[PDB]
């Protein structure tokens, strides 16, 4: 007798599957006609809930969580526009391989296209961009809820990477009766709701294997270029160039301690850029690079083989090298692919590389962002993990800085969107319990303004660094004082260093966010960056 | 020169649109899309617009189509910024905004490479866009007739909705004479005022031979969403027949039988509807949850809804008529004979609603303030209202003037645009405004505060605040430069908008009340109204 009886059962077995796959964490934008999910969520205890009432917001702060667990994430939301704004985080999980899984609550096929409200058409909403898409039957008794779960352990047990749309419709009405209506439909599962393990198990790995001609290419000029991968792999990379005696270029992505800082700058060089002609095999591990110079060389080298490593799928080399790309953790391959100590090949970088962090530090005090980048890693929390954005800056830290090995950096480096960066770094805190740097340009920070909110619910101490440079009535210079106040928020405009310091002090004391706000110019950095790569091109 | 190529394909695409009334360009500054927005500063047809969120870009250029009935043209670079405008492209898609999509593209040798802010766009909007063009790469092999061609034809052809045009460009970004003679190959059309290739069939039922039969009969006429001419034809139109005409918030047909959310839930109304033998409802987004039912559980002989967009609008699948016209046209070609008015029980019980209502109208509340709304709004002015509770509210409570402009987003009903869409609703026509939003929508659309401190006209933005958080908005006026008032009683709130007529500048009005009271007093409302 009851449909809505039946909907909640349905609901609880998809809800259970996800549970069966890592899923742990799951977000919420209420909204009523995905009351069955909510509910069916709720009920749950094996979930960690977390809500904003922005969807685009929400599927950064998932995007976020995902980013740092390295489990998949569940995101619910209510049929129409609300799925829509899932788009952007859902890309940027398709590039850089977030585990995000959409699951969108729709009308039933009988209310769409025909006037209804908040009924769109739902199916292949996203086209190309998730990894796997499961468009849901309408809700029926006659479908056995052992196909429904194998439908989900399918699409989830096969995921090696990125998101995974399921649209959910619902008959409605999505309240009432209450009766037994579906309960021996869910008890054909039998013990499997006791269980612990999918339904269907479905994991096959996709993995490059193990390059036979290793010995050979081991024993040749190479060089290590290290792209973005997790703090633990950057001390590992770190190590194994180290003992392969190939120089290391490392992105500010990579956490390796950066052994041959502002390649930025010193990749301007001509003895540099002669020693890397030399170079007769690249290997690349990780990707998404930051800077202009590593970007052209890169472009640019001819190296008998180019190699890229990486556990995300499809090509990473935009110059379009002959060579290997390769799918695997790093972690496992450095172990398929041993280094043997061998003395370096290389002799002038490793002094040009030295002199040019010189010059930087000749630098270090003007009031500005270059000089803010510079000494970055003197703000870095203990214990903590840097949050950065799509900005000058942080290209900015990429050329002038040497970040720490093996302390975790995080970003949105996929699309390099600047729609979710605060709602990311929010689910990159929440995910690690960590204290947080997360460090942002002005517009990203009005283009997210009511990530605001959730930022002040972080489980320790963030500092969000607003790098601002500005950025009928005439014009206003926007500043952040009554944002941060909106939402209890702590806020600074540090002048000089000693403020700053302060600001640094009494922020890392409790856990909410703090808001630091660094007035800059549009040109001081730019500026800058050019002068030093002048100075070392001529070193 | 690549680059002083890219500059001149980019030129006649932008030109191109000028042949068909896109007047407005929404821009959003990214460093990927520079041809296309080079282009557009250097053309003069153009008026301007920019916003730092692509989403609310989106928006801003549905609130101008919205009201200027003209296509309207966004850019925006290559990357996410494309998929932020899914929400109002998927509006206009359901209530037939012409938005042009320019979306700047990597060429394709830079996607699925890893390539910086490099994503696969054609396709991107699925089945969204009412046409989508994927323009290859460019080169002078292809003919500027055939650019400029295949955009008559998207636009030429274009009933509603929107458009999606995927611009690859490639690298670099040496103003050479590259592309000049590519150009003059069109001759003197770049002199002209008309498209190249000019075609433009009409999409439009013909006329019901059978009208002066059903005109006759025991009608009942439901108008949704319109324009505010229209509003005022179906009204003459509805008295002249002698039928009901129960006109929605969004009608602006000067609701002749007010209140209909509370006496369509008494006996002796639905008792006389149910004598209906024909319901003609024009436009459509019904707001209220009495008419919506009504709606779905009547059973005349036929249904018919007259609406200039495509596709069926009865969700309760009634066997009729779904006709394709502006309405306008339509009661033209439909006209109404002087008739005697079949009803009798509802003009009276409407009555009794308003009186009812006008009774409870002191109490400080969500409710009340939804009831005297025409106090408040700007003279020859306009209003804008969001998707919440505050609105089925002034569909209930309130009787707002015939032919009085009402404007709103009501095709899919999302929270998500609500700012920047009333920011792009006062531009497009320079009326002073009256917008009216829940926090929760004031806060979605938050950073939008900065479209609506550039107006040609006052702006009120009233913000009605029942919050389970506890956030207010004081400083996100403070914020953007805009003046600000909590006010707590009547008078106050009189004296907010006194000051807030005068300059053309948005003042926000925050309105703190209850979750429970505004659903309360509608509730009492009903059953009141029902022992009637
Ligand atoms: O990249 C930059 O120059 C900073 C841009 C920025 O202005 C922002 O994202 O707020
Ligand atoms: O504030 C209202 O009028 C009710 C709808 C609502 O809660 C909101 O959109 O914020
Ligand atoms: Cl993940
Ligand atoms: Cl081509
Ligand atoms: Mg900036
Ligand atoms: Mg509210
Ligand atoms: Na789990
Ligand atoms: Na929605
Ligand atoms: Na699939
Ligand atoms: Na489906
Ligand atoms: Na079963
Ligand atoms: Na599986
Ligand atoms: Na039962
Ligand atoms: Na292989
Ligand atoms: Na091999
Ligand atoms: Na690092
Ligand atoms: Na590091
Ligand atoms: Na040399
Ligand atoms: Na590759
Ligand atoms: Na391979
Ligand atoms: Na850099
Ligand atoms: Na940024
Ligand atoms: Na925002
Ligand atoms: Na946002
Ligand atoms: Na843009
Ligand atoms: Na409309
Ligand atoms: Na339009
Ligand atoms: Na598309
Ligand atoms: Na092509
Ligand atoms: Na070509
Ligand atoms: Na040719
Ligand atoms: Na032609
Ligand atoms: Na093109
Ligand atoms: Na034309
Ligand atoms: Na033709
Ligand atoms: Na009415
Ligand atoms: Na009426
Ligand atoms: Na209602
Ligand atoms: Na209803
Ligand atoms: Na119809
Ligand atoms: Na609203
Ligand atoms: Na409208
Ligand atoms: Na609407």
């Amino acid at each position: 007798m009851s449909v809505s009886a039946f909907n909640r059962r349905w609901a609880a077995v998809i809800l259970e599957a996800l549970t069966r796959h890592g899923v742990r964490h799951i977000c919420i934008a209420p909204g009523s006609r995905s009351t069955l999910l909510t509910l069916a969520a709720a009920e749950n205890s094996a979930f960690i809930h977390h809500t904003h009432f922005d969807e685009r917001g929400l599927g950064h702060l998932a995007l976020g969580l995902a980013k740092v667990s390295k489990q998949p994430v569940a995101v619910i939301v209510t049929s129409g526009t609300a799925v829509a704004n899932l788009y952007p985080a859902l890309i940027e999980a398709g590039l850089t391989g977030e585990k995000l899984i959409l699951l969108t609550a729709d009308r039933p096929p009988e209310l769409i296209d025909c006037g209804a409200n908040q009924a769109i058409r739902q199916p292949g909403m996203f086209a190309s961009h998730p990894t796997h898409s499961i468009s849901l039957p309408r809700p029926t008794q006659d479908i056995p809820a052992r196909w429904l779960v194998s439908t989900i352990d399918h699409a989830l047990g096969t995921l090696h990477a990125g998101g995974v749309h399921i649209n959910c419709p619902f008959a409605e009405p999505l309240y009432g009766e209450m009766d037994d209506t579906g309960l021996s439909w869910q008890q054909r599962l039998g013990d499997w709701w006791q269980d612990d393990k999918p339904w269907l198990r479905e994991a096959p790995r996709l993995e490059s294997e193990k390059q036979r001609d290793w010995f050979f290419w081991r024993q040749k000029r190479g060089v290590v270029v290290a792209g973005r991968m997790s703090a633990e792999e950057g001390k590992k990379v770190a190590l194994w160039a180290q003992t392969l005696g190939w120089p290391l270029i490392g992105d500010v992505l990579s956490q390796t301690g950066q052994p041959l800082p502002c390649a930025d700058l010193w990749l301007g060089n001509a003895k540099a850029t002669s020693e890397l002609q030399q170079a007769q095999i690249v290997v690349q591990l990780g990707s998404s690079l930051t800077g202009k110079r590593l970007l052209q060389w890169q472009a640019s080298c001819e190296p008998e083989e180019y190699w890229i490593v990486d556990d995300i799928e499809g090509r990473l080399d935009p110059a379009h090298h002959r060579g290997r790309r390769l799918i695997a953790n790093i972690a496992d391959w450095l172990e398929l692919h041993p280094a043997e100590k061998r003395q370096p090949w290389c002799v002038e970088i490793p002094r040009l590389a030295e002199q040019a962090m010189q010059a930087v530090i000749a630098r270090r005090d003007a009031f500005g962002e270059a000089q803010l980048a510079h000494r970055i890693c003197d703000y870095l929390p203990e214990q903590g993990q840097l949050f950065v954005g799509n900005s000058l800056v942080v290209r900015l830290i990429d050329a002038l800085s040497q970040l720490p090995a093996g302390y975790p950096v995080y970003s949105n480096r996929g699309a390099s969107g600047i729609d979710g960066l605060l709602s990311t770094a929010a689910g990159v805190q929440r995910a690690s319990g960590k204290p947080t740097l997360a460090i942002v340009g002005d517009l990203s920070a009005l283009y997210d303004l009511n990530a605001l909110a959730l930022l002040r619910q972080v489980s320790a101490p963030l500092v969000l660094i607003v790098v601002n440079n500005n950025g009928y009535l005439m014009p206003q210079n926007v500043h952040f004082e009554h944002a941060a106040a909106m939402f209890e928020l702590k806020y600074h405009r540090p002048q000089n260093w000693q403020e700053l310091e302060t600001a640094f002090a009494d922020a890392w004391r409790t856990p909410t966010t703090t808001v630091i706000e660094m007035v800059v110019n549009d040109t001081d950095g730019a500026q800058t960056l050019q002068q030093l790569l002048a100075q070392v091109s001529h070193l």
